[PDB]
């Protein structure tokens, strides 16, 4: 029995084999909108539970209203074929439009062609700069260029017409008729085979879905080879001189495979992105050319009391890295230390903002498996204390991981936190088995109790 004044709810599952036809899921993220809608978004593997490539995977997301119940889940964005759209992130944002606080839901996911993922992805942005303009590149089956330019025309090397036209949706049309997609790795002009970034956004509270927007263009280095989504959630920095700031989590990797955490950030809310520096890079190391070294990936973001952000990153040492940025996640302190109570087995992992105090201290909400194998699914609780200041004015915070509760025993992976509206913490995580995506909530007394 559980003590007297404690919430957990038995787990239920969102997401199972058979459910919208799918064979296989994975990936839960986890956000809630300022109408206390939960958003619970995931990767449809169509053909089971392995990563892209080989594998018909979509987004899914299914809403549970204030004091309502989780609705129907649907497909919120699909792709040809077996072209994957994997790893998502859930954002909500608030914009002042008129004195109306206007709130927009953005989701971000890694996509590749079908053929392509994390393995074996080539390099490049996918697009051509021509005087300014990024275009979309073709390439045909013995390796010559085209871009896709005004109207969807197909340019060639030479720079002259093609009787081609790309629709935004990657369709082919040749003379009047549907000759292939650019996506399909049969299609006779494909995309290259690279990661993207897409974006889509939702302004009605996660009921629909805008088109997906590449994010890549201008963004990614051409010397990046994967270049992804970190699942889970991004943030919108509350307060300091970056407030309003948009910051999505995302992971790359340089022509030597190595893998690099960072953040991409918009001002301009959403309509633009920047990517701002790996906590790799230091004066010493820079993240184009690094080739040894602990890699950092997969990576959550929360923000302290005077805005300084937090990066909590999976990485190939023992424990949890934490990076510190300044300057809104344009670049990190020089510093990025392990915490030896966040035991990283090497998975995703959650860390999230709680809003309200707890013993008078602001606090975050981290979990994963603490384990050195993806066991042990533990939620932990980290009160923020201030010990001194950096040499430039800053204050510098600290973390006391006070609770540690055991949530799931055995199997536990990918994992996402959410506030609830009414202050407790909803989970939805990887490991009931069998492809079943989890979804339980609990109170911070739940927390405290020691087993
Ligand atoms: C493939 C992808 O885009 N993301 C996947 C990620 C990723 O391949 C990893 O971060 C890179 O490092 C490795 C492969 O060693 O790893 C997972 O395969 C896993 O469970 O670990 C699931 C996740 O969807």
């Amino acid at each position: 029995s559980h003590m007297d004044d404690v919430y957990k709810t038995q787990p239920v599952e969102l997401f199972y084999p058979g459910y919208l036809e799918s064979r296989g899921y994975r990936i839960p993220a986890l956000e809630t909108t300022k109408k206390g809608t939960v958003l619970a978004s995931i990767d449809v593997r169509n053909n089971g539970d392995h990563d892209a490539p080989n594998n018909n995977i979509d987004v899914g997301i299914r809403r549970k209203e204030v004091n309502g119940e989780w609705e129907e889940g649907k497909v919120i964005l699909d792709y040809p074929g077996k072209s994957a759209a994997i790893d998502t992130s859930l954002m909500s944002a608030t914009i002042e439009e008129n004195g109306i606080e206007k709130e927009r839901i953005f989701l971000i996911v890694t996509h590749f062609p079908e053929g392509y993922g994390f393995p074996n992805t080539e390099g490049g942005s996918g697009y051509k700069e021509i005087d300014g303009k990024y275009y979309f590149i073709l390439k045909d089956a013995q390796n010559n260029e085209y871009t896709v330019r005004e109207d969807g025309i197909v340019y060639n090397s030479e720079g002259n017409e093609t009787d081609y036209v790309m629709k935004n949706d990657k369709t082919l049309i040749q003379n009047g008729e549907e000759v292939g997609n650019a996506l399909l790795s049969n299609s006779p002009l494909k995309a290259v085979g690279t990661a993207h970034i897409e974006m889509i956004y939702s302004d009605d509270d996660g009921n629909t879905w805008s088109e997906p927007e590449d994010l890549n263009p201008g963004l990614k280095k051409e010397w990046m080879k994967f270049f992804g989504t970190a699942p889970g959630k991004g943030i919108q920095i509350k307060n300091g001189e970056h407030k309003g700031r948009l910051v999505f989590p995302i992971y790359y990797t340089n022509q030597n495979n190595f893998q690099s955490s960072a953040v991409i950030y918009s001002d301009d809310f959403g309509e633009t992105w920047k990517l701002g520096e790996s906590p790799i890079d230091t004066a010493s190391v820079s993240s184009e050319t690094v080739s040894s070294g602990t890699q950092l990936t997969e990576c959550q973001v929360v923000e302290m009391p005077n805005g300084q952000l937090k990066l909590f990153m999976r990485n190939t040492g023992s424990y949890t890295r934490i990076a510190t940025s300044f300057d809104g996640g344009a670049t990190w302190h020089d510093e990025v230390p392990e915490d030896t109570s966040l035991r990283e087995p090497y998975c995703q992992l959650s860390v999230i903002n709680y809003s309200g105090k707890i013993n008078g201290k602001d606090a975050i909400i981290f979990s994963n498996p603490d384990a050195s194998s993806r066991v042990n699914g533990s939620v932990k609780v980290g009160l923020i204390n201030e010990n001194g200041t950096y040499d430039n004015g800053e204050p510098r915070y600290e973390f006391d991981w006070i609770y540690n509760k055991t949530v799931k025993p055995g199997s536990f992976a990918y994992s996402c936190l959410t506030e609830l509206p009414d202050g407790n913490l909803g989970l939805f995580y990887e490991g009931e088995g069998a492809g079943r995506m989890a979804y339980t909530e609990f109170d911070l007394n739940y927390l405290k109790f020691n087993a």
